[PDB]
């Protein structure tokens, strides 16, 4: 399937044109599971600078890369083969950028799970990634206003959840395939409101569109992980690399809040004949936000930070971050926040 591309206005005000655009965005997700947004010169420049920083960092020796880790936050380095999806190793190397909180921050002092300072490789890499993430966040907020408008909801419905949102980014390098291994990342869904992603010209992202009659697991429930689901089953859409766009698809929270009117798009990565750089950005609720059903009055909620924490613990069962959460009973804070 050949994807739709939209140009977003710099500001979303709720004018009648914004409602029509929002309607189109929703309908593109309901048809294809994904759409593209055009990038302007600055958005593209910041994307390329981040990609270049990623390539330069990956050239560092492994001993140095592996030192960029923290027992407070999941930010930092993930070696190729380290992450687990559905019990199988994923092959990118990754640098994850979560909210960059100093040890003087009150949430860090209180010992909240996943809160702490990014173990940056250096200040030059830091600046490239922070500038990119700030730009990505402006796009996320436009998209959330448009999504609310397309559902004829109050314009701030989703952005009210993203104040000091737990936005984060996975800066990825996928190695080349071998004749017997081509799994980059197993099939999965991501966890928050939106996923905005950039990729180089190599290719390897596949997404699953909505399928009439197909039951979808609710990955915010422990008994219904979406990891590995549909891995070997049609249909999978190849997201062809296209110059001058970012891709956008929903995460688990949007699926929950919309009652399945939007689905959290399953996706996976195949290793190609060349190494592949990509960046995946997650526009998320505040860690303390409680997502709720928009169209139902049911009692179910998703505590976003609980979902993030549960997911990252399953991704990284042996990481020092996970060990410290378990040792210090940091999950108790979530019970308290709830
Ligand atoms: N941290 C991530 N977004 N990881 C994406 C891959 C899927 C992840 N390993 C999982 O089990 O859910
Ligand atoms: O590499 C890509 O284009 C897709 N990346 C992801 O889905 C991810 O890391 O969660
Ligand atoms: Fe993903």
């Amino acid at each position: 399937t050949n994807l739709q591309t939209f140009e977003l206005p710099t500001e979303v005000t709720g004018c009648a044109a914004d409602i029509s655009l929002g309607r189109a965005l929703i309908q593109a997700w309901q048809k294809d599971g994904i759409f593209q947004i055009k990038t302007d010169s600055e958005q593209d420049r910041k994307t390329q600078e981040a990609m270049a920083a990623s390539k330069q960092f990956c050239k560092e020796p492994l001993t140095f890369k592996s030192s960029c880790v923290s027992d407070l936050t999941y930010s930092g380095y993930v070696a190729s083969g380290e992450e687990v999806t559905a019990g199988k190793p994923d092959f990118p190397e990754i640098f994850t950028v979560c909210k960059d909180l100093s040890v003087g921050d009150q949430r860090v002092k209180a010992g909240w799970p996943c809160h702490g300072p990014v173990p940056w490789p250096n200040n030059t890499y830091q600046k490239s990634m922070k500038t990119f993430m700030e730009e990505l966040g402006l796009a996320g907020e436009r998209l959330l206003k448009l999504t609310a408008l397309g559902f004829e909801l109050p314009i701030n419905t989703f952005t009210d959840l993203t104040r000091d949102g737990w936005h984060h980014m996975r800066v990825l390098r996928f190695p080349p395939q071998t004749s017997t291994l081509s799994r980059g990342i197993g099939a999965h869904t991501d966890y928050g409101l939106l996923v905005i992603a950039a990729q180089d010209d190599v290719g390897g992202l596949y997404i699953r569109p909505p399928v009439e009659g197909e039951k979808r697991n609710r990955n915010w429930l422990p008994g219904e992980s979406s990891a590995g689901m549909f891995e070997h089953d049609e249909p999978w859409t190849f997201v062809t690399p296209t110059p001058g766009v970012w891709t956008v698809f929903p995460g688990d929270i949007l699926q929950f809040m919309t009652g399945g009117q939007l689905l959290s798009t399953p996706h996976k990565v195949k290793l190609n004949t060349r190494e592949r750089f990509a960046c995946a950005y997650f526009h998320e609720p505040n860690f303390e936000a409680s997502a709720y059903p928009l169209f139902e009055s049911a009692n179910e909620r998703i505590h976003y930070g609980e979902h993030f924490t549960n997911m990252f613990m399953r991704c990284y069962p042996d990481r020092i971050t996970t060990q410290r959460i378990n040792k210090e009973n940091r999950l108790a804070h979530l019970e308290d926040l709830k």
